[PDB]
């Protein structure tokens, strides 16, 4: 009667789990196997029956499944002795009904476990009083019996700790009693792995007993598994406990090849745990000679062994356990009296930089942390032995800024492992990019330690590539050694000479050395650009020192500028490549740090330096936009310094008349206005596409670059006096405030505010034009002229940028991506002028004659159509500058009425567009990132306009009425949004204070329904996050004492979280009702409440990747 049933359900299983089974048979079948589980009370024999050995495991796989869904659901509908009987029945399973630990399936074990687990997690709070007696014993009978109960110890630990699959009052129960027999549990575990190490270690070799070799093998990486499930999480009590002889026993197993990945993992766990202070002073026991000793010798031995997957990961494993216990020791040292310098801290130092010196890429961007950490400390960085590996350090350093290794070629011994641990070219160039921008600051913080070595090192490797000749790839490379060192050496000089006149005496400063430097390479010269911008940013890096010896400026110049006319490769026979205008951009760039940095040695020259800017552009043709407009920046730069406000408001008018007269023209103000001949004007409307014909256009789309350009840089570089007796002797103060603060003037003030209207047509027509009506006017080849970069694409995507030869590519190689970069660049650069106008001309144009409207009219015209990717530039760029840089006496004026509706719509864009995403490949996943990135922008705009304890800007804003009504549902309908960053942004820092400064009105809106309901499904949206749960409760505790002596609607949801008592609530509640502080004084009464709501909580996936979302003290292998 149920073995014909068992056989029944057999059928469904082989008819289920078969390719050959057509789909009507198959859906039956999983009907009737799912109506089994559901609809049967006879579920319980059958699966038991089907789990017996002598079946096929797949059946038993099903069985145990059966029984598994029982003890989920139907235990609710169960009795006493029937529960009795199935754990009785499934211990006997444990110690009899397994197959051999050799041959039996993993998964039935996985499914057995999930069966004890389960049960565990039922009643073993209270119905089990020697589980772990009988889990002992059971244990010690056998083999397969001990790897069971790992697999059960550490399911649980992972359930119960991490999954919460588990009612939450029980967890908190079973909780408790983990951590009260956490002794013996941990114990156990020690015990357990040790004898049966032991036993593997009498056994390791035997003519013909290998089966009890692999058997206690498997036993012993099963306990070490469930020790690495343990230590992460336990207290630290507990790895110290038998004085650390833990840390001894995985230490003895990293010698055993077999085992030496789950020890080295424990002991991982172990050092990188950022608990309590005084509880992780014994770890520096693995300082010692022993621990040490297998440390290295187990490292070494394993960096012996070739590039195989288990070696390399190992030896990733050792460097990390090496790096978390340097920052160990940098943690401990200078709190505590008792943490003392180790005694072999100079072999480890020696170990350390032979991981710094290792081939593999990984292992070298590993030890940087630590390196920084050391040369970061107050007591370590007096250590004489680190300074003594200074220099070795620092040579290893210089031998590591060459990008050599790529995966693809076979020059270096790092381009092995680099195959191994990356996918493509790209991505090694990136992570090496990264890596050495991070070395960078730890090398720098290594050079202020010892400047005399740093020093001489920087100067040998410049004269080197002065004087040494390398393979270059036309003469010309990208990826040759000439390159990559000249690269290398470049930055490795420039960090030194910065942190040298960072730190340095002025007096203890190599100046001859230094001055001799910087005349070899003003001497040196080049046709190749690439080595050319080496060379100008070895001038910039060396130029401090003109300061001593300003004979050099003239001949710095001359370096300088030349460079920006770079065209000596190619005139009009070749369009330039991208390494030459990088080489001009950084000519410029240089020419605007030198007139930003040392203004007082530029000023004397400003004659000279004007008319050589104005001969440059006397033709209109030689120079790109970008670099008139940047020699513009410095000769503002420059102007500055004359501190007098008639001398640098006459300079500015001479130097933008010529952008006056193309600015304000009729027809230029024309092309402005209307949309059709703005298009006329850049030339998108070409229906048949030729490479000839094209330039009036281009000339024309430059002319507005340039006037953009030029306004963006006067707005941005212009400036007062700091010094305020200098203000009001040059004249730049006019008037003092109400409060008493001075008054400034800009210069460029009265001739921006004419170029001001027109801007603002440009800026009402180019948003006007991403509407559908007009877009659809361009031509058909471009359609794209407003789409998104691709750059841009792939940057926000996290994709690499892709790997080209800058000496051999075209600047552009697509008029199409030329349009892009030029409404992109001219979009932008727009609400960049309205974003630096404020704080450049603060009174002067922010009392303009109807701003705000002008604003909503100009810049606000097409809000719907703009998309995401040039909306966030303009909020990030424009209206956070606008109103961070506003006065609170103009707040109301136009501060207000622009942001009222501005929030209004980012409230309502961001909920359509993040409903349409939470309803559910590059393609779609590039919206929704866009969407994501707005959002972060939208809640940090919103963030610092109303907190800073709210500020001042921030209650004139609560005065106003749309502002709260379109601010507090954002705030908080921010929260069931998936961008995890951004709700602990809004939760700790904004949400609260939207709630003190409206207690009078909170009264009267009410709002109790929407506020408990949006901070419930936001801590169900996210819920996995600590620091989400713990803000979000702040702020769930903080909404608790408020409206609850107000309301009593708010029982009303607290009730529909499941799991909950009236019994606990009603008596967590009107004793909380009632504040009896007088009586009961209580501050933690947020860990009370934390049991009252337990079903938004949330839980994260953990039927898939089980053991890393459980353990987060592995850093990732990467």
């Amino acid at each position: 009667q149920v073995n014909a049933l068992c056989e029944q359900l057999v059928k469904a299983v082989t008819v289920m789990m078969d390719p050959n089974s057509t789909q009507r048979y198959r859906l039956e079948a999983l009907k009737f196997c799912e109506e089994f589980k559901e609809k049967c009370p006879i579920c319980v024999p059958c699966g038991l029956r089907l789990a017996e050995k002598t079946q096929v495991a797949i059946v038993r796989h099903f069985g145990l499944q059966i029984l598994e869904h029982v003890v989920k659901f139907r235990w609710n509908g169960m009795s006493r002795l029937e529960k009795v009987y199935l754990k009785n029945s499934v211990m006997e399973l444990i110690a009899n009904g397994t197959l051999n630990i050799l041959e039996e399936e993993n998964h039935i074990k996985d499914a057995l476990s999930r069966i004890v687990v389960e049960m565990i997690k039922r009643e073993w709070p209270q119905h089990w009083p020697d589980m772990l007696i009988e889990l002992d014993t059971l244990s010690k009978q056998g083999e397969t019996q001990t790897e069971l109960v790992m697999f059960i110890l550490l399911r649980l630990a992972e359930d119960v700790v991490t999954f919460q699959t588990l009612p939450p009052q029980r967890r908190r129960d079973i909780q408790q009693t983990l951590t009260q027999n956490m002794e013996r549990i941990f114990s156990f575990l020690l015990n357990t792995l040790q004898e049966n190490v032991n036993k593997y270690q009498q056994v390791k070799t035997d003519t013909s007993q290998e089966s009890k070799a692999q058997a206690n093998c498997r036993v012993g990486v099963a306990a070490l598994n469930t020790l690495a499930g343990y230590i992460d999480w336990v207290s630290m009590s507990h790895i110290t406990a038998e004085n650390c002889k833990l840390l001894e026993i995985l230490c003895l197993l990293l010698n055993e090849q077999e085992l030496q990945l789950g020890a080295a993992e424990c002991l991982l766990i172990a050092v990188s745990r950022k608990g309590k202070l005084e509880d992780r002073k014994p770890l520096m026991v693995l300082f010692g000679d022993v621990a040490m000793h297998y440390i290295l010798s187990a490292a070494q031995t394993a960096d012996g062994g070739g590039l195989v997957e288990k070696h390399y990961v190992f030896l990733k494993r050792l460097c990390q356990v090496l790096c978390a216990l340097g920052n160990q020791l940098c943690a401990l040292l200078g709190a505590d009296s008792d943490v003392e310098t180790p005694s072999n801290f100079g072999k480890y130092l020696e170990s350390f930089l032979a991981f710094t010196t290792h081939p593999s890429q990984f292992l070298r961007s590993s030890t940087q942390m630590t390196w920084g950490a050391l040369f970061r400390h107050e007591i370590l960085s007096r250590d004489p032995l680190l300074l003594a590996i200074i220099p070795k350090y620092l040579r290893a350093s210089m031998t590591n800024l060459v990008k050599m290794g790529f995966p693809s070629k076979t020059d270096s011994p790092s381009c092995e492992y680099s195959r191994f641990d990356f996918d493509s070219d790209e991505d090694f160039n990136a992570f090496f990019n990264s890596s050495r921008a991070q070395q960078g600051e730890v090398m720098r913080l290594a050079c202020r330690l010892d400047p005399k070595t740093s020093f001489q090192m920087a100067g040998e490797w410049l004269k080197y590539q002065l004087s040494t000749f390398l393979d270059a790839g036309s003469l010309c490379s990208v990826f040759s050694p000439s390159f990559v060192q000249w690269e290398a050496m470049t930055l490795f000089l420039e960090s030194v000479i910065t942190q040298m006149f960072r730190t340095l005496n002025r007096e203890e400063i190599p100046v001859n050395d230094g001055i001799e430097l910087l005349q070899m390479v003003l001497n040196f010269d080049t046709k190749d650009p690439l080595i050319l911008s080496c060379v100008l940013t070895n001038v910039s890096a060396l130029f401090p020192f003109v300061t001593y010896r300003p004979e050099f400026l003239p001949q710095v110049f001359s370096k300088l500028f030349s460079s920006v006319t770079f065209e000596t490769v190619e005139e009009s026979k070749a369009p330039r490549t991208r390494a030459v205008r990088n080489v001009r951009r950084h000519a410029c760039s240089s020419i605007i740090k030198m007139c930003r940095d040392y203004p007082q040695l530029v000023l004397p020259n400003f004659d000279m330096l004007y008319n050589h800017v104005k001969q440059l552009l006397s033709n209109e043709l030689l120079l790109t936009q970008m670099e008139k407009c940047a020699l513009m920046e410095a000769l503002v730069l420059i102007s500055n310094q004359f501190k007098n406000y008639e001398r640098q408001k006459v300079f500015l008018e001479e130097l933008m008349a010529p952008v006056a007269s193309i600015w304000l023209s009729q027809d230029m103000h024309r092309v402005l206005s209307d949309v059709d001949a703005f298009i006329a004007y850049v030339g998108t409307d070409q229906k048949s596409c030729d490479p000839g014909l094209e330039d009036p256009c281009g000339l024309n789309r430059a002319r507005m670059s340039f006037c953009v350009y030029s306004i963006l840089g006067v707005v941005k570089r212009t400036c007062w006096p700091t010094d305020l007796e200098e203000a009001k002797a040059g004249g730049f103060v006019v008037g003092y405030t109400s409060s008493g603060n001075p008054i400034f003037r800009n210069p460029c003030t009265e001739q921006i505010l004419k170029l001001l209207d027109n801007l603002l047509a440009l800026i009402r027509t180019h948003n006007t034009l991403y509407a559908p009506e007009m877009l659809a006017k361009m031509a058909e080849p471009f359609t794209k002229a407003l789409d998104m970069l691709d750059a841009e694409k792939s940057a926000i995507l996290g994709l690499p940028q892709p790997l080209l030869e800058l000496n051999d590519s075209p600047v552009f190689k697509t008029v199409l991506e030329r349009m892009q970069r030029f409404f992109s660049t001219l979009y932008e650069n727009c609400f960049h002028i309205l974003g630096k106008a404020g704080p450049s001309m603060q009174q002067d144009f922010y009392t303009v004659e109807d701003l705000a409207t002008q604003l909503l009219s100009s810049a606000f015209v097409n809000l719907n159509n703009i998309p995401d990717y040039r909306l966030r530039p303009m909020l990030r760029v424009f209206v956070k500058p606008l109103v961070l840089f506003c006065p609170p006496e103009h707040y109301e004026a136009l501060v207000s009425p622009i942001l009222g509706p501005l929030f209004t719509y980012l409230h309502m864009r961001l909920s359509q567009k993040w409903q349409v995403i939470n309803q559910r490949e590059s393609q779609e996943m590039l919206e929704e990132q866009l969407v994501r990135m707005l959002t972060r922008e939208v809640m940090d705009l919103i963030t610092v306009c109303c907190v800073s304890e709210l500020t001042d800007l921030g209650k004139c804003l609560m005065k106003h009425e749309d502002v709260c009504t379109a601010l507090l549902i954002t705030a908080f309908n921010s929260l069931a949004w998936k961008d995890t960053l951004s709700c602990q942004r809004t939760t700790s820092q904004l949400c609260w204070p939207l709630l003190k400064q409206v207690l009078s009105g909170t009264l009267l809106a009410d709002a109790v329904t929407w506020l408990f309901t949006s901070v419930l499904k936001g801590l169900q949206m996210h819920g996995q996050h600590d620091g989400c749960m713990a803000s979000l409760v702040h702020l769930a505790f903080q909404i608790y004492e408020a409206l609850r002596p107000r309301y009593l609607e708010i029982r009303a949801v607290m009730e529909q979280i499941p799991e909950i008592q009236k019994d606990s609530l009603d008596q967590f509640d009107c004793k909380l009702l009632n504040p009896s502080l007088q009586k009961v004084a209580d501050k933690r009464r947020k860990d009370q409440f934390k049991r009252l709501i337990a079903g938004c909580i949330g839980k994260p996936l953990g039927e898939q990747f089980r053991k890393e979302v459980h353990i987060k003290n592995l850093p990732s292998l990467f």
